[PDB]
């Protein structure tokens, strides 16, 4: 097969915005499950008050993904975290997205909820089209795979709580087989619904407290989190950082299990360890970090750390370290496997081992971590070297564990090459994305291969990112540069100056780069016959070196082809082609219409045939003055040189006439000046005498002339003649017309379109300012050498940097030797790095989209929760109690509004109740509760019948002194005795009132029955049941008399917790008053004012015979 | 060894039976997950293979039979 290795990753993770602050919480102790009320108000339902939370999911870079505004709302955040993740992942290992579009490439995304598409289809009335593209299950593989241009295959899988290490078992499989070339593994999971964290509650698997407490006694549950991570799985032929090698990965499942369904079994899973470590052929002890599933259950953890003992522990002597990253971060279900290789890599790239956290004592039930055979990580422990293993084990019984050999590169033996100043590019959504690039390619300067990665990363159309910048790394005078990039296609073009730039010590700042070099030495080889060397003469320090025309003629073109050869490096190729008459030569190279020997070669042979005749002295000058008007302006013996621009005319000749017509011109104070050629007046009919043997000489030395390709202009003959023969191959002729004929070079500038990017290809930048007045005033000439500067690879490479900013895709890695890869250990992470625009956001369900009139079942068997109404029996018949259509409509009238009960005080008003429902033996009655809030009355209906009517409503203002005790009509001091509960309950009883224990809460009373002590419980129908028994006790009608009607009840559960006072046991008491001359029933926070109640006929049943 | 992939991309009876926060019963996550649809027949066949739930959607069933 082929090797399987972790090219990038990247993610978002609970109060981790990226990888690297998911570390710096990792190794800072720092816990990153809060107690936030993001998601929804903490306690809702019970649930626990902590999860581990995204920090923010309302940001999302549309644009860049072709995702239109309407279609972004109706979106999942996970697939828009997960394409911003996914494209991290992809460029953390250097890898160009746009390398891989039209690849076999393969996703697989391990997901478990489908919240946003149970939301957004809630109303079928106005429910958008879009939503089912954009929030399907399917759509998490398939969405990335039509973004990125990936034809491998496209899956999402669940596997219960394991579906990211599932995910990347396949992908190990297909790139092991050849399937695919490389593969995105990823792991998605948002909390957005209540219901699910309830159903996860009473299932039994949500600790209380709200931590995953692994390892550890304390062990009851975990905590669920959220995460979004993405891995990029490439074969080793691909991978440009490598973090880790999968060895092997593997997946089994429990099968049957008398325990149940949900019960973690430790022979398989040691099985699969087993099986895989003989299978990838790696000794037990080679292992040195097992990355348990830690979820932190009682029966769970036991199981699993007793299967790994017997697995890898067995038969080795040193101890071996056990962690579970989700001690820190919480549980995210689909996505806890790649968490953990995230915490892997991490910590292994940071050289220590991120500890765990909340383990103050082993579990006993594990006799591993009761002696040393298994060490937990409660603090950093440096990274000795070994085999990792890493293993997601989902409740509905699907294993997964992989091994993993960790990449040791060791940093490069140093180089003199790396002394030399690099250039670093930038491509960014925004300034700021491409700005902070630039900072940490400046703090890292030294590490070749982080900047080589970030290079490869930065060729991105503009029109994409539309901002870019360069920066030279390893130069005094340094500094980034950013600015907007216009869009469109720019043309590229070259321009080779003329005779005039040559200077001492030229080029000697270029030799340090290998290219140049073997060209100079090319040439040198080249010119070898003739017995002068080009390097030598690059590497003299006479200032008369270069006073000889063929040293200076030679050296230049030498330059020049070097310059060519670097540019060709990089792929560039140039659209326009434009020489001044010593450059077409070059330009000739540039076209490849003569190879570099042939150029060498006509230059050297040019300037000696220059020297071998002689010739009066006549100096060129340079006049500012309209070339017609200069025509007729230039005296006898001298003719037009070059046609620079629309003022610049150079006009040369006999030395004397020159200097007579410079006279007249500086009598006129035009612009005159002269150029050094040695006193030689170039482009003149001077020249013609020099002709024969420079035509003799270049026939050898052209031998089979070429065409000139199209994008060459003729700078030698005019447009007129540009079908003409002579000037269609690069031929003798052609040298020899453009050593006589002048220069043209206005005319060729007129063809260079608007927004070109020319260069001037020469040792010094001579025509700045000829170009930049001649060109259209959009062009850009960005200059690439300059004359005495200190450093020119600085300069050239600052030019390298402005064609980028121009639009123009050129990689600076080739000049350089190339880097090695692997890339070294502890390579600064690029995830982190690469930042988007966030300024938008989109559209994020929240929890009041879920569903939460009103119907209530009444089960009262063992199970239930209402199983204490079996006590309510009156008759021998059990019989809703009274007060409890009050409990179902205060917890409806709370639903409506928005509350929990203990946060509602509340009046009932006027009600009044039909009929009485007998609670089945069997089976359950559904009672009804519809509100009707404007009105503020509300309704009861049993099958359809009503039972309860009257009115309820929030209470605006409660006050205190409402539940102040009324004094007693009768003094009672004596106080001698009172009803014990015994006693009191005999009376009930002989009444026929038949109460059992839970509604027994009447601790004591007076005889007179107007006070007494009411007992506490978590439940308020018992409270108030025990107000109405009291009520009902010091009547003198005998017969069993039920409530049917209460003129107005206030409750208020603020007083009420203040009312209550613990007895001297652990029991909480509330007393009791019962004024019956103003008809109020008082005990805490309950005041229940009107009550009457109607005598009931006795069933008769007279079950007693 | 043998393992059960199942195409499946319709969960709708989760819904249903989680509407309700004050009387859901935790059963519906194992029996309505839908994870479950191939782990449950794991569970009662004794199957030690992989059980995957496969999503691709309108071709998930020839999906997991490819695999």
């Amino acid at each position: 097969p082929e090797e399987v290795v972790i090219a990038g990753m990247s993610g978002k993770l609970p109060e981790s915005e990226n990888l690297q602050e998911f570390w710096d919480n990792l190794i800072g102790g720092v816990d990153m499950v809060t107690d936030d009320d993001r998601r929804w108000k903490a306690g809702l339902y019970g649930l626990p008050r902590r999860s581990g939370k995204l920090k923010d999911l309302s940001r999302f870079d549309a644009s860049f993904f072709g995702v239109h505004p309407k279609q972004a709302h109706t979106m999942d955040p996970q697939l828009r975290l997960l394409l911003e993740v996914t494209y991290e992942a992809i460029v953390d290992g250097g890898i160009n997205p746009d390398s891989l579009r039209g690849t076999h490439t393969g996703v697989w995304v391990g997901v478990s909820g489908s919240e946003t598409s149970e939301a957004l289809s809630r109303d079928p009335e106005t429910l958008v089209g879009y939503s089912m593209v954009g929030c399907q299950r399917a759509m998490m593989a398939n969405r990335l795979s039509f973004f990125f241009d990936f034809r491998g295959p496209s899956i999402a899988l669940d596997t219960a709580c394991s579906s990211s290490l599932m995910a990347l078992q396949n992908a190990y499989q297909a790139i092991h087989s050849g399937q695919c070339p490389a593969a995105i593994v990823g792991g998605i999971n948002v909390l957005l619904k209540p219901n699910t964290s309830v159903q996860f509650l009473r299932l039994g698997m949500l600790s209380p407290e709200g931590t995953c407490k692994a390892f550890d006694t304390a062990g009851n549950g975990y905590c669920r989190s959220e995460g979004v991570v993405a891995v990029l799985l490439t074969k080793k032929s691909l991978a440009r950082r490598v973090y880790a090698t999968i060895l092997n990965a593997g997946t089994n499942t429990d099968g049957f299990k008398e325990q149940g369904v949900t019960f973690p079994s430790g022979d398989i899973q040691e099985q699969l360890i087993r099986s895989l470590y003989q299978s990838a052929g790696v000794a037990p002890e080679s292992f040195e970090y097992i990355e348990a599933h830690g979820t932190g259950t009682k029966v769970g953890d036991p199981q699993e750390l007793n299967g790994i003992t017997r697995a890898l522990c067995a038969t080795r002597q040193e101890p071996l370290l056990i962690g579970s990253t989700k001690s820190n971060m919480g549980h995210p279900e689909p996505a806890s496997g790649l968490a953990a290789l995230a915490k892997v890599l991490l910590s292994l790239e940071h050289g220590l081992w991120a500890p765990n956290l909340h383990f103050h004592s082993p579990n006993p039930e594990i006799p591993a971590l009761l002696d040393g055979r298994l060490q937990v990580v409660d603090q950093p422990l440096p990274v000795r070297g070994g085999n990792v293993g890493i293993n997601s084990f989902g409740f509905g019984g699907s294993n997964v564990h992989i091994i993993l050999r960790p990449n040791t590169q060791p940093p490069p033996a140093p180089a003199p090459h790396a002394t030399l100043p690099r250039l670093l590019r930038a491509s960014g959504r925004t300034p700021e994305a491409v700005q902070k690039l630039l900072e940490q390619g400046l703090r890292h300067s030294q590490d070749l291969a982080f900047l080589s990665m970030l290079n490869d990363i930065a060729a991105v159309p503009a029109t994409a990112m539309p901002f870019r910048g360069y920066a030279v790394l390893g130069g005094e005078r340094g500094g980034p540069e950013v600015q907007q990039v216009p869009a469109g296609e720019r043309p590229l073009w070259f321009i080779c100056s003329g005779m005039g730039t040559q200077w001492r010590g030229m080029g000697l700042s270029l030799m340090r780069l290998d290219r140049f070099r073997d060209s100079i030495l090319r040439s040198d080889e080249a010119v070898k016959p003739f017995g002068l060397k080009v390097s030598q003469l690059l590497l003299s320090t006479d200032e008369s070196t270069f006073d000889d025309i063929v040293h200076s003629f030679v050296s230049l073109t030498a330059i020049q082809i070097g310059l060519i050869d670097l540019l060709s490096c990089m792929g560039l190729r140039p659209d326009g082609i434009v020489g001044h008459s010593l450059g077409e030569v070059a330009c000739g190279y540039a076209d490849g219409c003569l190879s570099q020997e042939e150029a060498v070669l006509a230059a050297y042979w040019r300037g000696q045939c220059i020297k071998e005749a002689h010739l009066p002295p006549g100096a060129m000058a340079a006049v500012g003055l309209s070339w017609e008007e200069c025509k007729q302006r230039c005296p006898p013996g001298v003719v037009p040189a070059c046609h620079n621009s629309k003022d610049t005319v150079t006009i040369s000749g006999p030395q004397a006439p020159v200097f007579e017509f410079v006279e007249q011109l500086r009598k006129e104070g035009v612009f005159a000046k002269e150029v050094r050629t040695g006193g030689m007046a170039f482009h003149s009919y001077f020249m013609e005498a020099i002709a024969p043997p420079l035509l003799q000489e270049l026939k050898k030395v052209i031998r089979e002339p070429k065409p000139r390709s199209a994008r060459w202009l003729s700078t030698s003959i005019p447009e007129a003649q540009w079908h003409s023969s002579l000037a269609r191959t690069s031929s003798a002729e052609y040298n020899v017309n453009n050593l006589v004929s002048p220069v043209l070079f206005q005319e060729a500038l007129w063809h260079v379109p608007e927004h070109a990017v020319v260069l001037e290809i020469a040792p010094h930048a001579l025509l700045q300012a000829v170009l930049k007045r001649g060109l259209k005033p959009s062009c850009t000439i960005i200059p690439l050498m300059k004359k005495d500067h200190r450093d020119n690879l600085e300069f050239f490479l600052a030019g390298i940097g402005r064609l980028h900013l121009s639009g123009i895709d050129a990689n600076p890695n080739a000049l350089f030797p190339p880097v090695e890869f692997p890339a070294p250990r502890g390579t600064p992470l690029i995830s982190p790095l690469i930042k988007w625009d966030h300024s938008l956001a989109w559209d994020v369900p929240a929890a009041e989209d879920f569903p939460n009139a009103a119907i209530y079942n009444i089960d009262t068997s063992s199970e239930s929760p209402d199983h204490y109404l079996v006590d309510h029996t009156l008759d021998g018949r059990v019989l809703f109690p009274a007060t409890g259509y009050l409990s179902i409509v205060w917890k409806t009238l709370a639903r409506a509004l928005g509350l929990g009960v203990e946060q509602l005080p509340v009046v009932f008003e006027d009600v009044v109740l039909h009929q009485a429902t007998i609670l089945p033996k069997t089976g359950t009655v559904s009672l009804e509760v519809r509100l009707l809030e404007a009105s503020r009355a509300f309704e009861v209906s049993e099958n359809g019948n009503l039972v309860v009517s009257g009115k309820v409503y929030q209470w605006d203002d409660p006050d205190p002194r409402l539940f102040d005790h009324p004094e007693s009509p009768t003094p009672n001091p004596t106080e001698p005795l009172f009803l014990a509960q015994a006693e009191v309950y005999k009376e009930l009883r002989l009444r026929g009132y038949d109460y059992g224990p839970h509604f027994q809460g009447i601790l004591e009373a007076s005889l007179e029955g107007d006070s007494g002590r009411l007992l506490w419980k978590d439940n308020w129908v018992s409270f108030m049941d025990t107000m109405l028994q009291m009520s009902i006790l010091g009547s003198a009608k005998h017969g069993l008399y039920l409530p049917t009607r209460v003129t107005a009840i206030h409750i208020d559960p603020a007083t009420h917790r203040q009312k209550l006072y613990t007895l001297q046991d652990k029991a909480q008491v509330a007393d009791v008053v019962v004024s019956r001359w103003l008809r109020v029933t008082v005990a805490g926070g309950v005041h229940i004012s009107g009550l009457h109640t109607e005598s009931a006929p006795r069933r008769q049943q007279e079950q007693q015979v």
